């Protein structure tokens, strides 16, 4: 016959729940529903890929199971990429710090930090600064410090400048 193997019913399950931002569902989900971390929606995205970096505990819940945060789709945009430009330094750092691929890029070659710089989240930008490739630069020719000089939302280039390194 055709279509005899289906493993999506559980996909979007935890995927739509964790992304919808519901620490209550994400909690009882694994603690009860034992939902899988690789759960993929109809399309084919992981929970972390859809996650709304809303509830901090929700992030740890997903990663607590066994999901691969190193996922990219359409313009190579992983959880870190969205969490940055979106504005969720809360759950962002949780996963970002844990391991979340916060170094990759979105095809063009812009580090998740660059986006935060053009945003002006203040915390996110300065945060994603040291939590990224403190050296790489966009195809344009700007780095964490340079981009900070552009979108001078405030003491941007200052935060990244200090955390940068400068051992002299």
């Amino acid at each position: 016959g055709s279509m005899l193997l289906e493993e999506v019913c559980v996909g979007d399950r935890l995927s739509g729940a964790a992304a919808r931002g519901d620490v209550q569902e994400v909690r009882r989900l694994l603690h009860r529903e034992l939902v899988h971390p690789d759960a993929l929606n109809r399309f084919g995205k992981t929970a972390l890929q859809v996650m709304m970096f809303g509830s901090p505990a929700v992030a740890l819940e997903l990663l607590k199971q066994g999901a691969s945060p190193n996922v990219q789709d359409a313009s190579g945009t992983s959880p870190v990429h969205d969490a940055a430009r979106t504005g969720f330094l809360d759950t962002l750092k949780v996963l970002v710090e844990h391991g979340a691929d916060v170094n990759a890029l979105d095809s063009t070659g812009s580090l998740p930090i660059h986006l935060a710089i053009r945003e002006g989240h203040s915390s996110v930008v300065s945060f994603l600064a040291p939590e990224s490739d403190l050296h790489h630069r966009d195809a344009s020719g700007l780095t964490p410090l340079e981009l900070a000089r552009q979108r001078g939302a405030q003491n941007l280039m200052d935060i990244l400048q200090g955390h940068m390194m400068i051992p002299m």
